[PDB]
């Protein structure tokens, strides 16, 4: 109804479409360096 | 029972005849100005 036709992207007006969420699915990996002052005695919660 | 009588033409007192409605059929031909573009004055990227 108006002066703009045939372009292509999505526009801010309604990004979502009503959708609840879009969704992705994956997975992540990661390799943490929890400290250690001795073999046995590995921590938990990384809090320093 | 009157004076007037074998007149021609139709006086609005029951129009309608008993009728719904009184129907035409035709052809309809306009000749508008759109604002309609001519896929000119859109971005360069405008394609999938």
């Amino acid at each position: 109804r108006t002066r703009t036709v045939n372009l292509y992207g999505l526009p801010a007006a309604n990004p979502n479409n009503g959708n609840e969420y879009y969704e992705i699915s994956g997975r992540f990996s990661l390799i943490s360096l929890v400290p250690t002052n001795d073999d046995y005695q590995t921590p938990i919660m990384n809090s320093v």
